[PDB]
């Protein structure tokens, strides 16, 4: 939502939030509510929380100046998941699948 590359980023963001990917994207829709989920060590392990609603707010507010800055937040969101959770947890399988969607479309960035 701005430059050509940021339009491509906004397109990816809309796809990640779309019903097409909802079966595995839903844990990433909103900030992790650590207290609600009983994850009382979450904010000791994850210094920089990130989620798709925060990425959406930042895109809407024209916070991202380029595609690289947008991608860094999306990857931070996945990295937090891989850091906090055992690699055999259901949420990690969901993260892997949504990251596959992200990486393959991000690679189609217009020059
Ligand atoms: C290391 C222990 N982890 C958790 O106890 C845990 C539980 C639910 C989560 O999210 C809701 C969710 C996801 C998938 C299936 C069912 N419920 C999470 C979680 C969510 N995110 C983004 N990262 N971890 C962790």
């Amino acid at each position: 939502k701005l430059s050509e590359q940021l339009k491509h980023c906004n397109g990816i963001l809309k796809e990640l939030l779309s019903k097409k990917h909802a079966a595995y994207a839903w844990p990433f829709y909103k900030p992790v509510d650590a207290s609600a989920l009983g994850l009382h060590d979450y904010h000791d392990i994850i210094k920089h929380p990130m989620d798709l609603s925060t990425v959406k707010r930042k895109m809407e507010n024209r916070d991202y100046r380029d595609a690289q800055e947008f991608a860094a937040d999306v990857r931070l969101m996945f990295s937090n998941c891989y850091k906090y959770n055992p690699p055999d947890h259901d949420v990690v399988a969901m993260a892997r699948k949504l990251q596959d969607v992200f990486e393959f479309r991000y690679a189609k960035m217009p020059d």
